[PDB]
């Protein structure tokens, strides 16, 4: 029988190659499908499936009227089941994924079989058809299934189709169709009347993006999200990989075959050996009643019962605009004719930056670009970076604009995410910072507001699931005569790896010495009393330009200082974050980059950090204005020891095309 | 320099380098008399960008200062970040030479000895050979302190360590040197529980840092 339109929208049809093979599957996550492995095998119906890109260009069609078409990019097959998870080029909107069953199937249970395979009469139906199956037995990694009646059957081309169990008006995923006698099916000898079938069980595997207390993640298993995958390898090594196919984080527990990863009732996440007793790795957290969740934003975070982050792996790519697993950068370009547009430079596989593409090109008079500040970050929880603009208006009012990132690397039209009547906030006093301060899986905005009376307050604008911002609230504050705005150079990042971004300030201490404060983020998104993590009198504050990022892949961010020497030369000193004797601080500074005198002018180039080659370690790239007016991109990648490599040249242009002083890059912290 | 009163004179400089040349963070230094001229001098195992190892020697001037360095040994087969150089006369030549303790990714470690020699009038270190090796997991290079010297007084320098064991016990080991600069098996010496000697709370008097 045919399925009523709008039903089982989560059920997808797959087309492999140039109509070479037919296969079915089900939506499991916004950007993931679950399909049969046998249809992607070199030998159809049996044998191994290649990991990574499929052997043939493959697409899938799904939705209530099968009106949505998406491409499958990457396969990660399982070895003990006819099951492969396929990553999509883009997430599917408007279609709800099917959750995994949390209980075992049992004999006598009725399962609903739906797919796009051949029917009793139709070789290649244009709609979904279903069948009623009953469980006969459950063992190993498969189910023994038969028909509820002798009228229907599972037929060729329907492989990979979901077998659903109805519960509370909804459905749960129990198994995918695999092999059968296909009795009574079109194109099959009528002599065969059996509809007995065997399918892999999907109830005894990890799924979704969360681990509950007591949950166990078996080897050759994984959790998935839009911008990351968490998997435990057969060799016992628990790893997280990006959409680029590269590993961002690992426990390093390789060679311990049979090792298992589990989330304990104590709230910690650990890796245990084959003996079920010996611990090979632990997050060493405490959070009873908590859970471990792999976010769409990118990273893996362990949260307590109150929803507060306790620990994070830090497996994220900052301002990745297309979601391809590598950091990008973008700029707001003001043309001399009054019009403006946003240009995006995508990261390449070698860490270089490709030629920019433009988007959101608007006419003169649309924006009054005299008093605006630019922010970047993922403000929707998409898994791809967005942008935002904080702008003042001639009536003294303020608005905060947000533009969502597109899959093609461009941006959509900005929309107002927050606004205030004049007399509330003033653009001249606000100093916004982007990052995830709340730890809710969406970036938000913090403002260091300097009052005319000399007082200071930190305001936080948390993000909603609508992409909009809530009303600002204050937390940390200081009396007038204490903190001076003119002496504050601020950066942001997650400096202790607690899953929440926070502030740090390089303060000019009277004699132009440098003292670094950190302002840890509260569970409520606010900020706590600062403490000093680093200080030095060996360097002049007026010549320091601090930057933040994870420059050794620790999972916790740290800082470097670009220093402009009187000699005409410059260098970067990196201070890695570490905890010693229970005390958090930055370690001793070392020179990681240096140039000859006169080789670079710090006032003629714009800086932006990020993970450009997607190797899990943050690095920095610049657009520098050369003596002849030429603008050139350089990227210095980070070595495992936080030493930088030589700069790699990327896109460049004459001043006749790109004017240096007329463009501003979207950043995470000002200057 | 030292006086006959046991006191030191005012310091004076000799060799120097401009900024942007030698980076302190990439310098692992040892000292000894590497050409047998009767004066001790410096040598540096420098991390050459890609973490390869290049060894410089800084011969001592008659006035106690140091002269322009020259390269005595280089190899790209070993990772600088895993090398801990030591100096001494490990074959009784009368002129000091160096060995490198190497911490492998495999969990094992070894010592490679490069004996000092003069060939065609040119001073350099000879080809490296493995003189000591251990099973994987047998020793942790970050849990033990090293010190070289001639412990049995046979004229050939050798090395001994105080290693911190998994159970907190601290144990002394000495590996004596054979005439061919091969090491013998380690000989156990004094040992104690952590309740008596705390490993991380004691520092040995050395001739060169780390
Ligand atoms: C003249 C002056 O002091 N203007 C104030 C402020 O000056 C700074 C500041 O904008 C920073 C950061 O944006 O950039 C430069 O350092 C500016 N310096 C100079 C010399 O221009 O600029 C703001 C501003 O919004 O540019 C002024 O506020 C005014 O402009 C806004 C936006 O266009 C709007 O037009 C307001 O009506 C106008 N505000 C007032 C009160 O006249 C700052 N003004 C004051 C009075 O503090
Ligand atoms: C400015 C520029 O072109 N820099 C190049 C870059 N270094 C930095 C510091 O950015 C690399 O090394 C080049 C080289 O030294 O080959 C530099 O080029 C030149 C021409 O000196
Ligand atoms: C650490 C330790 O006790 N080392 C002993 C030492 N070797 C090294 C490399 O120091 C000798 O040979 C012993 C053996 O192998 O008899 C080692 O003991 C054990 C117990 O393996």
């Amino acid at each position: 029988p045919a399925v009523t339109e709008g039903g089982h929208a989560s059920t997808a049809r797959l087309r492999i190659g140039d109509d070479q093979r037919a296969c079915s599957g089900v939506l499991v996550a916004a950007q993931w499908l679950a399909t049969a492995a046998s249809c992607f095998a070199d030998d159809l119906g049996a044998g191994p499936v290649a990991a990574g890109k499929p052997q043939w260009r493959t697409t899938a069609v799904l939705g209530p009227a099968a009106g949505t078409t998406v491409e499958v990019v990457e396969l990660v097959p399982r070895t003990d089941r006819d099951l492969v998870l396929a990553r999509l080029a883009s997430p599917v909107a408007g279609t709800t994924p099917v959750p995994f069953a949390t209980t075992a199937p049992a004999p006598g249970e009725e399962l609903t079989v739906v797919g796009f395979g051949r029917t009793k009469e139709e070789w290649a139906p244009l709609t979904r058809h279903t069948a009623a199956f009953t469980v006969q037995s459950v063992s190993g990694t498969t189910l023994a299934l038969d028909g509820r009646t002798d009228d229907d059957a599972i037929c060729a081309g329907d492989a990979g189709g979901p077998l659903l169990r109805q519960k509370d008006g909804g459905f749960e995923l129990v198994a995918l169709a695999s092999q059968s006698w296909q009795g009574g099916c079109w194109g099959t000898d009528p002599a065969e009347t059996r509809n007995d079938a065997v399918s892999p069980r999907l109830d005894n595997i990890a799924g979704g993006n969360t681990l509950t207390p007591g949950a166990v993640l078996r080897a050759e298993d994984s959790l998935v999200s839009n911008a990351a995958r968490l998997t435990l390898r057969a060799d016992g090594d628990l790893v997280v990989v990006s959409n680029a196919g590269k590993t961002l984080w690992s426990t390093g527990t390789a060679g311990h075959l049979g090792a298992t990863a589990r989330f304990t009732d104590s709230g910690n996440l650990t890796v245990v050996d084959a003996d079920g007793t010996t611990v090979l790795w632990e997050s060493a957290t405490t959070a009873p009643g908590g859970s471990a969740v792999l976010q769409d934003r990118g990273d893996l975070v362990v949260r307590d019962a109150q929803g507060a982050s306790q620990w994070a792996a830090g497996t994220e790519v900052r301002h990745d605009y297309n979601g391809d697993g590598r950091s990008d950068m973008a700029a707001w370009y003001n043309y001399t004719d009054g019009r403006d547009a946003i240009h995006t430079f995508l990261g390449g596989t070698d860490g270089t930056l490709t030629k920019p593409l433009k988007s959101y090109d608007v006419a003169d008079g649309v924006w009054d670009t005299r008093a605006m500040k630019y922010l970047t970050g993922d403000f929707n929880g998409d898994g791809r970076g967005d942008t935002a603009v904080l702008k003042g208006y001639s009536d003294t009012s303020v608005k905060l604009w947000v533009a969502l990132g597109r899959a093609d690397g461009g941006f959509d039209a900005p929309y107002t995410a927050w606004s205030t009547p004049a007399g509330g906030f003033h653009i001249s006093y606000m100093t916004p910072h982007a990052g995830d301060f709340n730890g809710d899986g969406r970036d938000d905005v913090a403002v260091w507001y300097a009052y005319a009376d000399g007082s200071t307050k930190l305001w936080t604008f948390t993000s909603t699931d609508r992409g909009t911002f809530n009303a600002p609230f204050s937390s940390w504050s200081a009396p007038s005569g204490s903190w001076l705005r003119s002496r504050v150079k601020s950066v942001v990042g997650d400096f202790d790896g607690d899953g929440r971004d926070d502030l740090s300030v390089f303060y000019g201490q009277g004699d132009d010495t440098v003292k670094t404060y950190v302002f840890p983020a509260a569970p409520d998104g606010g900020f706590t009393t600062p403490a000093v993590w680093w200080q030095s009198a060996s360097l002049d504050w007026n010549r320091t330009t601090p930057h933040a990022g994870d420059f050794n892949g620790d999972g916790r961010d740290d800082t470097l200082v670009w220093y402009d020497y009187p000699d005409g030369s410059d260098k970067t000193s990196t201070m890695l974050s570490e905890r010693v004797s229970g005390k958090d601080r930055f370690g001793s500074a070392k020179v990681t980059l240096s140039s000859p005198p006169g080789n670079l002018d710090v006032t003629r180039m714009q800086f932006l950090t990020g993970d450009y080659d997607g190797d899990g370690r943050d690095d920095l790239a610049t657009l520098n204005h050369q003596a002849d007016g030429t603008v050139k991109m350089w990227t210095w990648t980070a070595r495992p020891d936080a030493m930088f490599n030589g700069g790699i040249a990327g896109w460049s242009a004459p001043a006749s095309s790109w004017v240096f002083g007329s463009a501003q890059f979207f950043t995470t912290y000002p200057k």
